[PDB]
């Protein structure tokens, strides 16, 4: 028995595996469980902490993905399947893991937790991009990494009833991290050093914690890479809440017979429900044909989150956050081969203006004609209102400066407005490796694999710079971890990445080439969704 | 008593007078009566037909000046005072004036007839800077120039009514067209080739001419210098016209005294009082705080304007009509000193936000909160919110683009778009002589002094460049008079000065260095304040 691969935490004991990250070892703890399996009764219930089992639990491989819809856009095809479940679905899924240097550091090392995205309704922790080997080994960083349940069975909610009260997805999420304060030092970690950090919906979800007041003491500093809580995807209203749980159930069971009393009743109903049956169903109650729109989310409850996300960054106190946050060159590209007309992997997309048209009603779904056409409006070149290739890139822009780049930058300002230390970056490096189009250019996500140092294991076939690229990113974010500054504590020239200000609005390219400073990150078309677009919705 | 100076035109016979251009004689034919002076009676009403005369009339200086308001911006000040009456004011003034070569041209000469501007309330054919002695002279041409009423005698009007119908001045300047159709042949004028150009509400009246039928059997070609028939000041409806005469009669004691009476009773108490009591009071029933607002207007009367400019422009057939149309460099600068707080000749006019939002609300009166945030929206820099520089050169553009720039290219693409030849230019050269602040680059208006040739009189003091583009500029008006193109026939390598037209949206810069090419006119611009902005503003 090797010591180093044996530990004890609160519930008892654990068995690692050793893993050969390509410059020397690391300890894995995989598949801890951190709650009761929310099953059978349990199901849209907020979890409850795992009850201490006795024996030493196998912590060598992955447990289980989170019950969830799985795209079947391309079937075949690398560049969609590396995103799909690497281990079987089931309800059973509330599992962390664990990297630690081999053998367990020093003194207590800064604490690394991922949240991975996928809309809300996808994702795992399990995912080879998601692989915190190198991040441990190179940085000597403890990277913990947790399963927390998705679609209907993480935030489903009838606003107000004890039994689907909505955000158990957060609140799994939030029993992981309290793990973190009460376990993470067995492992070598340092409580008093925690990290957030994640993509998509999980940026959205570091933005949640954030903003909840219960989270805000069970880590330090947060990472939201290309998402933001504020924002058109990522909460709903409790009322959009009840009607989209409400028509869910009525086209499952649910309850039976046109019935409506009892929400209790509704919910028991539906716990009798197979998982398959919920997937069947959730993207049925949408209220529009959209893109970047997901059916079960955040609610705004009055409870995890005390007020809207964008009520809330207008108004908190942020002295003692620090953040780091940026977006990906084209945030846009993936959603539109998803679901706008005239766009493929396939050919190279240059589409007509009427599909413009149209693709600006699939992507901002909840525009009146005048707003779509405000939008049509600072979007088109009207000297060349139908050039193919404008078009294509323009209706790319709307959703990627609608979804994720203008929020991204509503929420730079907010906080640095308030008092935060804030960072600012876009990646525009565009992986040798990527099979999607030129066209596409660094879609949504593909800098994850970068921050994870996958570049490292050159059995993958990453370019000699795209190698030293990762290791810049890797001591980036390790550094901020460590610091609240992604900045080389003592370094004669590289340059500095300023902290993004109000006034001065500086972020920095994240490419081949050394550190760039550059000033407002689409200033004049946030201003038109942050401040004007809102205005014109409302009113219309 | 040349041969040269005596004629016989319908009305009688006149003399005219020998007069020395730098590079020869011309002959002057100067205050030539072509209607029944509208006093007494007649105000209000549409001119009469000059009745015919005994004897020789004498032809040899400028009439009288039709009654107007005189600006008195800054008295004593050079730069304000070229524009200024040089005649006697009097109601006794519908006269014009014709040049030509001496001897009188032995071919039939294209002729040219100017229509001043001055935002229908000012003019007069008689300014320096109209004087046609040296397109006579130098290209030969036959040029012709008329007073018409201005303010309340040329657009007060009861619509519908007999004793003030409205757009009188239109009328007044239809009927020296009509004159020059009768009488041109006898100076050696082509009847069969007349250029109308007018610059401002001259070139308003020449959009109007071209759309009201009775006008455009009597010329074949237009040009628009910095104002265009559709646009936000150029017509009032039936409506406001009315509203607007009949407050003009209250504030000068017309019911009388009491209510508010038949039309016929009103219109007899008006012209019951002096002529400058009228003027007095012409600025009083503006309805709000404005620049490039008139209170007295042509009218849309379903007569002479059979609908609104806009409506006629979208409709009609152009296929047989050639215009020339464009702007300076700096349309809006002289109006933010008339009206705007904050801008100045005697400083750099630097203005703070607050200044530029008071100054959005004043050049866009019609826009509601929503509309006018979204005019602020287009022009602040977002980056640079404050910089004053920056402010000041954006309320100079809102100015210009709302009221002359973007109107003109309405009209050019809606003429294009309908079948007629058009030609475009930007006029972007600052007079060596000019004394209005560096600030203001090319104002409104100063573009005419080199069309009409000014610097080739060697007293003047404009540079020899100057005397060189003037050449350049009056054979580009001369070769559009004679042909429809302005570009040199017999000639190549200059460069050419392509139609504009729908597609390409092609236009030319007028300044000391040769011709330059340049697409799309304020193409983002405009298509905000032409396409968005109505809808805006209607929905709001
Ligand atoms: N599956 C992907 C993910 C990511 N990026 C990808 C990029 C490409 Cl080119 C292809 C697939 C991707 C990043 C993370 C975020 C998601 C969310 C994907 C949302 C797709 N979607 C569904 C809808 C509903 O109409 N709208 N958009 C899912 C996952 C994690
Ligand atoms: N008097 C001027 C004219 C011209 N350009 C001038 C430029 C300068 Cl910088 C100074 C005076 C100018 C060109 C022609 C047009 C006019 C109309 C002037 C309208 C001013 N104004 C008054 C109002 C009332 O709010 N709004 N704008 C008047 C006249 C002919
Ligand atoms: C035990 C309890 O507290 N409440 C339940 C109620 O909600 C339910 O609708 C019914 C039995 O199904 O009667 C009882
Ligand atoms: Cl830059
Ligand atoms: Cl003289
Ligand atoms: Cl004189």
């Amino acid at each position: 028995e090797d010591p180093q691969l044996l530990v004890r935490v609160r519930g008892g004991q654990l068995r690692g595996i050793r893993l050969k990250a390509p410059g020397g070892p690391v300890s894995a703890f995989l598949g801890i469980p951190f709650a009761e399996p929310p099953v059978g009764s349990r199901r849209f219930m907020p979890p409850e902490p795992k009850r201490p089992w006795s024996g030493v639990l196998d912590a060598t491989t992955f447990q289980n993905v989170c019950y969830q819809y799985v795209d079947t856009l391309y079937p075949g095809f690398e560049g969609t399947e590396m995103w799909n479940p690497n281990r079987e679905l089931s309800e059973d899924c509330l599992y962390l893991n664990v990297w630690t240097p081999y053998p367990r550091p020093a003194s207590p090392t800064p604490v690394l937790i991922w949240i991975y995205g996928g809309g809300f309704y996808s994702g795992a922790a399990s995912l080879d991009v998601y692989d915190g080997r190198f991040l441990a080994q190179v940085e000597g960083a403890v990277l913990v990494s947790m399963n927390y349940r998705v679609g209907t069975f993480g935030f489903l909610a009838l606003p107000g009833s004890r039994e689907a009260p909505g955000n158990v997805g957060l609140l799994d999420q939030r029993l992981a991290l309290q793990w973190v304060q009460e376990n993470i030092a067995a492992f070598g970690g340092d409580p008093m050093s925690v990290t957030l950090f994640g993509e998509s919906a999980g940026a959205a979800s570091v933005g949640m914690h954030i903003l909840s007041l219960p989270s805000r003491s069970l880590f330090h500093r947060a990472v939201l890479q290309s998402g933001t809580p504020n924002g058109p995807w990522a909460t709903v209203s409790a009322g959009e809440a009840r009607r989209r749980a409400t028509l869910l159930a009525r086209l499952v069971g649910c309850p039976p017979g046109g019935a409506g009393g009892n929400d209790t009743e509704l919910i028991a109903c539906l716990r009798t429900r197979p998982a398959q049956d919920l997937v069947d169903h959730e993207w049925h109650v949408l209220p529009q044909e959209s893109i970047f729109r997901f059916s079960f989310v955040p609610v705004v409850d009055g409870d995890f989150l005390s007020d809207t996300p964008e009520a809330l960054i207008n108004t908190g106190d942020f002295q003692d956050l620090q953040v780091l946050v940026g977006v990906v060159k084209d945030e846009g590209s993936y959603f539109l081969v998803y679901g706008v007309p005239g766009f493929s992997k396939d050919n190279e997309s240059l589409i007509s203006r009427a599909q413009f048209l149209a693709g600006v009603r699939i992507g901002v779904p909840q525009a009146s004609d005048l707003a779509a056409e405000a939008v049509v409006l600072h979007y088109t070149d009207w000297l060349h209102p139908e050039d193919p290739t404008h078009l294509r890139d323009a209706m790319s822009a709307v959703v990627g400066d609608h979804n994720v780049v203008c929020p991204v930058a509503q929420l730079a300002g907010r906080l640095a407005a308030q008092g935060a230390r804030v960072y600012a970056y876009i990646f525009e490096h565009r992986a040798s490796t990527l099979t999607w189009p030129l066209w596409m250019g660094v879609p949504h996500g593909y800098e994850i694999e970068f921050i994870f140092g996958l570049p490292l294991d050159p059995s993958l076939n990453y370019t000699t710079e795209e190698r030293i690229f990762a290791q810049r990113l890797m001591k980036y974010w390790t550094n901020f971890a460590r610091t609240g500054d992604p900045n080389d504590p003592r370094d004669s020239k590289s340059p500095q990445w300023p902290p993004y200000t109000t006034a001065a609005q500086q972020y920095v390219s994240l490419n081949l080439k050394p550190l760039e400073v550059r000033r407002g990150l689409r200033a004049q078309t946030c201003a038109f969704w942050n401040r004007f677009l809102p205005k014109l919705l409302s009113a219309t």
